[PDB]
């Protein structure tokens, strides 16, 4: 039983040039080595093993922005996004769109720039584009070392540390070096820009930055972590996918700074009379969850992707499908891993699963306690 809050609830946000199959594909890799579905799940203990088993689910979020409904769906089954963006195109109207629509539902996120080494890449071009486009306020963790031809790793700014990932094991193993001499003004230049916006995270920080004192990195991170998470700042990454440079970086951010399931708010939707109401992420709450996709399996039959928001489901359970006004009967309960299939007997909440031959659920139904019923959506 993995505690609520080591879970994330992912969504890659990549468009166009930016690389989303090779992100995903690499997430998928490293994650299974350490230790397309709707929806996977994976571990990750830290590129370095430094932290507790955090059970990461990856929601395939649309590559298109054509059904417009389905992009918003995903951004209320996904709790924090992995916007990646192309070192060369930068943001584009796609990702403008999508970041848009993050910003309406408060959805936390960090950045990947990724394909750092092709020709024409420009890191900091695309962070300020993020500024002055897209309006949200980036905060640098990491500088390229190099680019295009040149790209050899990152920089940790936090750590003030070069990363080598070993290029014989394809990145699965790294070495933390120090940055080279040439770039060491520069680092301290962006270190600072964290130290800064780190400041505002509260009082106690606000005095030791305009005093001059040390930040530990401990209290760097939590600041980043929360400003993440209300929407406040944006970390950005850098890399390749593809060369094995990147991701596993990224990865250890999901953890840092993108939110469980209990550091976002409560769900909201309607009773069957139109009076607002709340579900809160709690196994003591009546069920709720929202069914996100329909996927025909030849083996099993119908797989009906859901995010459990509150309380328990057990297979044998009777819950109701509030938008049909039916009642449905739980059988089997798989989640899916990179090349396996878990059967489960149980989903809590805050966690995701996919439902096996159920009757009455399109995308969007709700599925709630027959007692206390809630709608999420319309
Ligand atoms: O230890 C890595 C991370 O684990 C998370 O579950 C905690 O909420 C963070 O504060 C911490 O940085
Ligand atoms: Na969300």
């Amino acid at each position: 039983a993995t505690p609520l809050k080591l879970y994330r609830n992912i969504g890659i946000a990549a468009h166009v040039d930016a690389g989303k199959t090779t992100t995903t594909e690499r997430v998928l890799y490293y994650t299974g080595m350490s230790h397309t579905s709707a929806a996977t799940t994976c571990y990750w203990s830290g590129m370095d093993k430094q932290f507790e088993s955090h059970r990461i689910n990856i929601i395939d979020t649309p590559g298109h922005v054509d059904f417009m409904i389905e992009v918003e769906r995903s951004l209320r089954v996904l709790d924090g996004a992995v916007v990646v963006f192309d070192s060369v195109a930068g943001v584009e109207p796609q990702s403008e769109t999508v970041w848009r629509q993050a910003n309406k539902y408060g959805v936390p996120r960090i950045v990947f720039v990724n394909k750092m080494d092709r020709m024409g890449a420009n890191f900091l071009r695309v962070v300020s584009q993020i500024k002055q486009r897209l309006g949200s306020t980036p905060v640098v963790l990491q500088l390229p070392i190099g680019a295009e031809e040149e790209f050899k790793g990152v920089i940790d700014l936090i750590k003030m540390k070069a990363i080598h990932w070993d290029e014989e094991n394809k990145g699965m193993t790294f070495k933390y070096v120090d940055i080279p001499a040439d770039l060491k003004s520069t680092c301290e230049e962006y270190r600072a820009h964290i130290i800064e916006a780190a400041a505002e995270y509260s009082e106690e920080l606000m005095e030791k930055y305009l005093e001059g004192e040390e930040f530990t990195e401990a209290e760097i991170k939590k600041a980043l972590r929360h400003l993440t998470i209300t929407n406040k700042v944006v970390p950005v990454f850098c890399g390749s996918a593809f060369k094995n440079k990147g991701v596993q970086a990224v990865l250890d951010g999901v953890i840092e700074y993108l939110p469980s399931p209990t550091d976002i708010p409560d769900i909201q939707g309607v009773d069957e009379h139109g009076d607002v109401i709340h579900r809160k992420t709690s196994y003591d709450e009546p069920f709720s969850a929202l069914a996100f996709k329909i996927a025909t399996d030849p083996f099993v039959g119908t797989l009906t992707y859901f995010r459990a928001y509150s309380g328990i489901l057990k297979s044998g359970d009777t819950v109701y499908n509030s938008v049909k006004g039916k009642k449905e009967r739980i059988g089997r309960l798989l989640q899916m891993h990179a090349n396996s299939r878990e059967e489960i007997k149980e989903v809590r909440a805050g966690d995701i699963a996919a439902a096996v031959g159920l009757k009455t659920v399109t995308t969007g139904d709700t599925l709630c306690d027959q007692d206390k019923v809630v709608i999420l959506e319309r």
